[PDB]
């Protein structure tokens, strides 16, 4: 089957060339509408009580707006807010900026719009000293992603009032910060990855355009990944973090899937077999391996379909479709061109990069006269030293396997400890490094005058005969909260608790729908007291819903944790099932998927030690806090599809020289040592990608790159090195057995190509 396809695709070259490099051409001016229709929703569990209590209460009672923008007014020469003159500067400035901004704004309220009024809650909205005072401005937009798009149209306006000494903080303007860090790193990774990876290409090729094809080959793929995605925007929403994922991952790896047809081919080419030739042995030793490694990522996705989420959701398409179109990309594109560029490929040399004004460039000159001076010396003597050095290296870890296995198995033991203090938590201002203007701002506001930020937990009560709710009825589920302690009441009145929530001016209000809320004590205990609310038992014709911020995460924390151990098992079953079929052996992948286990277990550990508890929250630059819950379940699927694959590398290139008669040491010393050099770039490729997204403000994004580049530094080292080859030799022979009814079934499903 794979034979059949390199035999079709040189009998095929130039029109599957022309077909696949236009569709992904097709998909570059497609994908950059992209950046343009995307929502940010989707956080919460999309189908669940505490969401669908949010719904109700946004629409009986209004979608609450008092929370969209606060600004802080500060008049300067120590002037005080009592400053006649002031405060008619700065109402005429946002009179105007709401007049002049209708679709927008739907207005500023505060005590500067009545500076004479007796409503405390306005009267306290100055400070003490008066010197600074603070307004809310509602504003425009029926969903919460138009709501941004119209703050970031009124963000330039609305700070030049009272002459740039205005702090603007709130919900909009976080949001619009959050969000725009999706862009910065995104620039950052391309002032400083792309490159890299270049200069990692040809650090493994010794050839410039051979080097240029995986690059190629990685900017081909998400420009067709980029492209989908913008059309699955038409369907179901998209979110902002699925850009950054395609380049984080699709790019690398689609380099790395492409680092691989080159390096094979080159390899074919070193042997000595033609043009025709050439393209079968690496599809079926190269391109087999691609579909596999890009199949067992989709199957180390999937089960993210099971949770709740829209924002997992969404990335899993992106994850799917950025690596199946590289793979695609790999066979249909990448060996069609080693056809056409044919034995000459190596031909170009670092020599030919030079002639255009690289050396003009600080850094390329650098980079291309050391590959210059060294390709009639170190390059080419040094990767033989290598591979006796691979070799070597493994020798000393057969000689005496235990002693290498043993320290390294109990480390990554003692690495897990930490995950047992996994706190989760929501988005917040924390979610930015400390130093932040707006963090600042808003962390300002809360220490002003407290009182004002709130997560209340929602009672909704509905009824479905559409009679009103009498005041009784009310009084009756307003009587059963009071059983549940935790709940604030800084009026020390038990009357004056459990307030009707405010009704918006934009609501019907249904008499069948009724809310009240109060805020919590503390928010650990909401895990346990949204259960005890929930606990209640519902009035006579109505019922109950929990909702509000806690219990909108608290559902969400909860809803990773249910289908977190069916996604395990359907993650843990799928990659070790198409881990036997890609090897023919059954114990690789059961020990794989040990391996792989105790590689993400170990790396969570880590990532918990230094973003909970904040071991190098002074150097990167953040807060140590509790991470998000669907991120957890991210970073699981992640690492586990790429420590399979790093492993799915290292081992098919064993089960080569197994199935080719040779002995199991020899098995192994031919896997490693003849791709020690391709899987440290294809890691060193990902470590640059990774390593770009890890200076992000967005401590999560922080979070999923520092995952990826300490499992895929264990990957490349620990596993690659010491611990596949100490493990294996331990089986011995064993590490190639398969049941024939197993064998056959991959053997007769087209699959069962064991070698040349
Ligand atoms: C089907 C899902 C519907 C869930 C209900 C959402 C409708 C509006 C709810 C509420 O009025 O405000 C929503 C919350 O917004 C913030 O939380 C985050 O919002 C998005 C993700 O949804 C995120 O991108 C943003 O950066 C966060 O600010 C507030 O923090 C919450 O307090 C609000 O309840
Ligand atoms: C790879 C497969 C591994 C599967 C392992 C599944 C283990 C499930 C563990 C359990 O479900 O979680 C226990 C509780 O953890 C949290 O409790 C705290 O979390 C935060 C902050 O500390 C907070 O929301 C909560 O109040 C805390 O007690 C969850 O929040 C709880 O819901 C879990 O029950």
């Amino acid at each position: 089957m794979f034979a059949w396809w390199g035999r079709t695709v040189y009998q095929f070259r130039y029109i599957v060339i022309g077909v696949m490099v236009a569709l992904c051409l097709g998909g570059g001016v497609y994908g950059i509408s992209l950046g343009n229709h995307v929502t940010q929703s989707g956080f919460y569990d999309e189908g669940s009580q505490s969401v669908a209590a949010s719904l109700i209460g946004d629409e009986v009672y209004g979608r609450d707006r008092t929370s969209h923008v606060v600004a802080i007014l500060t008049p300067p020469d120590d002037k005080k807010v009592t400053d006649k003159a002031w405060q008619k500067k700065v109402t005429e400035e946002l009179d105007q900026v709401v007049k002049d901004h209708e679709d927008q704004i739907v207005g500023w309220v505060g005590w500067l719009k009545a500076p004479d009024t007796t409503d405390p809650t306005v009267s306290a909205m100055k400070t003490q000293d008066l010197r600074h005072t603070f307004i809310s401005i509602p504003l425009q937009g029926d969903d919460d992603d138009e709501i941004l798009k119209n703050y970031q149209v009124v963000e330039p306006e609305l700070q030049q009032v009272n002459g740039g000494d205005i702090r603007l903080a709130g919900l909009n303007p976080l949001a619009s910060e959050l969000t725009g860090t999706i862009g910065e790193d995104q620039k950052r990774a391309e002032v400083a990855a792309i490159p890299l990876v270049a200069v990692v290409l040809f650090f493994v090729f010794g050839t410039v355009i051979a080097a240029a094809l995986p690059a190629i080959i990685g900017g081909l793929a998400i420009a067709g990944a980029l492209g989908i995605m913008r059309l699955v925007a038409e369907f179901t929403p998209v979110h902002f973090f699925a850009q950054p994922v395609v380049t984080l991952i699709g790019l690398g790896i689609a380099i790395d899937y492409g680092l691989f047809i080159v390096s094979r081919f080159r390899e074919e080419i070193a042997e000595g077999y033609d043009t025709e030739a050439a393209v079968r042995r690496t599809v079926m030793t190269s391109g087999r391996t691609v579909v596999f490694s890009a199949v067992i990522i989709v199957a180390s996705s999937v089960p993210l379909l099971l949770f709740p989420q829209g924002f997992l959701k969404s990335i899993t398409y992106a994850i799917i479709a950025s690596v199946m179109l590289a793979a695609i990309l790999s066979i249909t594109v990448l060996a069609a061109a080693l056809a056409i560029l044919g034995p000459r490929v190596d031909a170009l040399g670092v020599t030919t990069l030079l002639k255009i004004p690289f050396l003009a460039n600080w850094q390329f000159s650098r980079r291309i006269i050391d590959w210059f001076a060294e390709k009639t010396q170190k390059t080419k003597t040094r990767e033989e030293v290598e591979r006796g050095f691979w070799g070597r290296l493994v020798n000393v870890v057969m000689k005496r396997p235990i002693a290498f296995a043993a320290p390294i198995l109990v480390v990554m033991v003692l690495l897990i400890i930490p995950l047992g203090q996994l706190s989760l938590g929501g988005i917040s201002e924390k979610y930015l490094p400390p130093d932040n203007a707006v963090r600042q701002s808003q962390e300002q506001f809360d220490k002003l005058f407290p009182g004002f930020r709130t997560e209340p937990l929602t009672l909704v009560m509905k009824r479905e005969d559409g009679e009103p709710i009498t005041d009784a009825q009310i009084a009756d589920m307003r009587a059963k909260a009071l059983t549940v302690s935790g709940f604030t009441d800084p009026d020390n009145d038990p009357e004056k608790m459990w307030k009707e929530r405010p009704a918006n001016d934009s609501g019907s209000k249904d008499p069948s729908v009724r809310v009240i809320q109060n805020g919590l004590e503390n928010r650990n205990d909401a895990a346990k007291k949204i259960d005890e609310l929930r606990a209640l038992q519902p009035p006579h014709g109505i019922e109950v819903f929990v909702g509000g911020t806690p219990a909108l995460e608290q559902d969400s924390i909860h809803s990773l944790f249910d289908k977190l151990p069916l996604m395990a098992l359907i993650l843990i079953v799928t990659t070790t099932v198409l881990m036997f079929l890609a090897f023919g052996s059954v114990v690789l992948p059961i020990k794989a998927a040990l391996m792989s286990a105790l590689t993400l277990g170990s790396t969570m550990g880590i990532l918990t030690w230094m973003f909970v508890d904040g071991h190098g929250s002074g150097l990167m630059n953040y807060t140590p806090q509790p991470l998000m819950a669907p991120m957890i379940g991210l970073i699981i699927a992640v690492i586990w599809g790429l420590s399979t694959d790093y492993e799915v590398f290292l081992v098919s290139r064993m089960v080569e020289a197994r199935e080719r008669g040779m002995s199991t040491a020899e098995a192994i010393r031919i896997g490693t040592a003849t791709t020690g050099r391709l899987i440290t770039g294809a890691a060193l490729i990902l470590a640059v990608v990774a390593g770009a997204f890890v200076f992000s403000d967005l401590v999560m994004m922080k979070y999923l790159a520092f995952g990826l580049l300490i499992a895929l530094l264990l990957d490349a080292t620990i596993i690659r090195m010491f611990l596949v080859p100490a493990v294996m030799k331990l089986l011995g022979d064993d590490c190639w057995w398969a049941p024939r009814w197993m064998k056959r079934v991959q053997e007769k499903l087209g699959l069962g190509e064991t070698e040349l």
